[PDB]
């Protein structure tokens, strides 16, 4: 029993944190097999942040103005080359302690474990959710970019996120693994702002299935609704549409607890209208929407 | 900026954990130097967990009946023994993965970081705090006992937990790796309870330091108060008593926030008198307790 927001153990990426350094800039860098990915903007001087020419600037730089430090090893850099918004550096050394991975590209209501880095060296690790904003909603101070968020599959880490700022509201924004920004976000400091955020309709649900499943039940009622009706309340309380997809997604969790999900959707319906008149849900007071269908499968039971 | 309950790395520990397995029960140990610790139970069918005798069970039982796998790699048991409700399995070989590693007792309302694990695999960390009733609010599954609590200063392993059993409202009561319960827990299948909870008041206020850290500042007000009127309040809403201690260990937050102790337990008493008025702090719509001062100071500065 219990439900806590769990992250995935991180010894397999502590093993590829590195400590990148270009000029006066030090951040971190993710190597992997004989390639260290890191935020290109690690090549910006205070006159490069708000409309840096990444191209004029990397082909001005040679592979040992590159740093890099594995624990208390210097690498040898034999090669560069900028992919999207990610410099990749060539190393001399293969990671020896390289896990099996992949990189994938997620979707917003996708959760994942970040292991927060300073100077190469692994500070802590928490779980996240891409917002529907693109935006994730982290704890990072000043160098912590090329920060990796990641899941594991079984002995397979999925690599999905690159840590590359903080946008004025105190919430973050980076990259996949490819270098392509999640959502609208460029690396320039020219003002953005990242969209209204929505609450994860179909993380909330399943969160509530997990309530079911821990045994509790006060939050049910015995009104059903349509998925259009659904949605009409939902937004107006700034929850995300619930799809056709989300409805077939907790189709498990459904029959596990026998509570049909559009069931599950009049319950939310009038938690969304009462509150919880000071009880709790797992033993949060707000409804939670950073678990995901298959967290909780994985957590639960 | 942004606050999150993290967890330290758990790599390190992660190189510790092996499968035990005894009969028809398989759990989790800790692998250090020589030597497999896990929790005694192991060796109890369930029949012998109704009324245990672990020196007469144990006994009874020999080197090669305790299987032990590191990864796909059996390792060769060549003595056992016990302290307390930990099983210690001695090994043929020293674990080359050994951290540099303390045992070490923590006090109520002191957090630590969760390796929870099934048939010697990791399968997540997380975040806890020791409560004043000296159970801890995990999230286990069958399979799970002997999973470890740890934190890491520098680069030293301080090993303070190993969980042991569920008891019946959800909460989990374990041991240190001395094998000495937290709380008054027996390894036995008793009728036993979690004791009526109290909220730890310094972690509170940390959290609330925290919050003001990161631009959450509405609950701030002018008052102050004193020590003695703040703990009657405390008293009266099952808060843990703030000693001076305390007051102390805070004592940086309230010099780099600008916000006395006491004052801020004067912003802490409104809330509890008052409740949030439909607001929340650092996301949370309840007052978080899990988030030492030093948790707090090495997350906002470190
Ligand atoms: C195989 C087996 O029966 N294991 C078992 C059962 C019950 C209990 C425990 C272990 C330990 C703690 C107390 C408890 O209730
Ligand atoms: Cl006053
Ligand atoms: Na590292
Ligand atoms: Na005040």
């Amino acid at each position: 029993s219990g439900f806590r927001k769990m992250a995935f153990p991180s010894g397999k990426v502590e093993g590829c944190m590195v400590q990148v350094t270009c000029g006066t800039t030090t951040l971190n860098g993710l190597w992997l097999d004989d390639v260290v990915y890191c935020p290109r903007h690690v090549i910006c001087t205070s006159e490069d942040m708000l409309n840096p020419n990444y191209e004029d600037l990397l082909i001005r730089k040679s592979n040992h103005n590159f740093l890099v430090q594995a624990g208390n090893v210097q690498l040898r850099v034999i090669g560069h080359s900028m992919q999207n918004c990610v410099l990749k550096l060539k190393v001399d050394t293969a990671n020896p302690k390289t896990p099996k991975y992949k990189f994938v590209r997620i979707q917003p209501g996708q959760t994942f474990s970040v292991l927060a880095c300073y100077n190469g060296s692994p500070s802590g690790v928490y779980q996240c959710a891409m917002r529907p904003n693109f935006t994730i909603k982290g704890s990072f101070l000043n160098g912590s970019c090329g920060s990796v968020g990641f899941n594991i599959d079984y002995d397979c880490v999925s690599f999905c996120y690159m840590h590359h700022m903080e946008l004025p509201t105190g919430v973050h924004a980076g990259t996949d693994l490819e270098g392509n920004f999640y959502g609208p976000f460029v690396d320039r400091q020219t003002a953005q702002a990242a969209g209204t955020d929505t609450t994860i309709t179909v993380n909330v649900l399943a969160w509530l299935y997990a309530a079911v499943i821990n045994g509790d039940r006060w939050f049910l009622n015995r009104f059903t609704t349509t998925l259009n009706d659904f949605n009409l309340v939902a937004m107006k309380y700034n929850y995300e549409p619930l799809t056709q997809d989300h409805v077939d997604i907790l189709g498990p969790l459904s029959a596990q607890t026998g509570i049909a999900v559009l069931d599950m959707c009049a319950s939310l319906k009038e938690l969304l209208q009462n509150g919880m008149n000071g009880r709790t849900i797992l033993g949060s007071a707000l409804l939670e929407d950073e678990f995901t269908p298959f967290d909780v499968v994985r957590q639960c039971s």
